[PDB]
């Protein structure tokens, strides 16, 4: 479990009925709770702002809401799980791999190899903690209908999970529009707090672009807000395509993905608030993502 469960908090007066509301409003999880401003409490039918407090100070005592000093910040983040990309070259440059807790951004033209690392972490954020895995679902959001599940066969296998267990664990929903796309987050939230989820997958973001730009944006940066907000209440990683700044400013790790000589791949670290500015090579394989023979 990366987030604790929002009936931890029915005590000492919080009854099922409140959380109901809560779950109700959209907060699915304690974090959620925790995190919430006291005002959507407070605007919620049954909710009083006695019990906002309740609320807020019972979260506040399972989810750590204080000062910590940097250096044991540090420590915390280095507990972290980091999703393997498959590719020992590009888990190195990740640091690791693919961070849970924020959103990595993968860009760049088509057939760079953006959509196969999609394809291999939809199966590696289930695979043991011990070998780079998340052991958890993948919630994966497909704008542009080309995700193949056949394609998670070969690299369940090569993981050893059964082909059938890891098409089982992958929550599959194609979006049609905008208004669709961020609906089918809310839903997320509930199936999140039912099963666990190691990794979200949305390949592509941008296809919130199909005089009203202005309006894009603002759709856009919605949409990112409601993908950190997730990453935040169910501590999971969060990996997002961009096919081609409120990316810039959304985004935690950006890489920039570019086609090499044959089934080789390049990707360099375009932003990163930690991660030095750097690029490797990776390669494609009818088994996943993995490293240059
Ligand atoms: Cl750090
Ligand atoms: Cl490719
Ligand atoms: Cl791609």
């Amino acid at each position: 479990g990366s987030f604790v469960p929002i009936e931890k908090l029915q005590v000492n007066g919080i009854t099922m009925a409140d959380v109901k509301k809560l779950r109700e409003s959209g907060l699915h999880t304690a974090e959620a709770v925790a995190y919430a401003p006291r005002k959507d409490l407070l605007e919620i039918k049954g909710i009083s702002e006695a019990k906002a407090d309740k609320l807020l100070n019972e979260a506040a005592r399972l989810v750590p809401m204080g000062f910590v000093t940097a250096a044991d910040f540090h420590m915390r983040r280095s507990e972290l799980i980091c999703l393997t990309t498959g590719s020992k070259n590009l888990d190195t440059l990740l640091g690791g791999g693919v961070e849970t807790g924020s959103i990595t951004e993968l860009f760049g033209e088509f057939r760079t190899g953006k959509s196969q690392l999609c394809h291999t972490l939809a199966v590696t954020c289930q695979i043991p903690l011990d070998i780079g895995g998340g052991e958890g679902k993948c919630l994966y959001i497909d704008t542009e209908g080309t995700f193949r599940p056949v394609r998670l066969v070969s690299i369940a296998q090569r993981f050893g999970l059964d082909p059938d267990d890891a098409l089982n664990n992958v929550a599959y929903a194609r979006a049609y529009n905008a208004d669709h796309q961020l609906r089918l987050l809310d839903a997320a939230a509930q199936m999140m707090s039912e099963s666990r989820f190691s990794l979200i997958v949305v390949d592509s973001v941008m296809a919130l672009y199909r005089g009203e730009l202005s309006a894009r944006q603002m759709h856009l940066a919605k949409f990112m807000r409601a993908l950190q907000r997730l990453a935040d209440q169910f501590g999971v990683a969060v990996v997002v395509t961009n096919q081609v700044n409120i990316m810039a400013y959304s985004s935690t790790t950006r890489l920039g993905f570019k086609k090499g000589k044959g089934c080789q791949r390049l990707c360099k670290v375009v932003d990163s608030p930690c991660l030095p500015e750097a690029e490797c090579v990776f390669a494609i394989y009818e088994d996943g993502v993995g490293d240059p023979r």
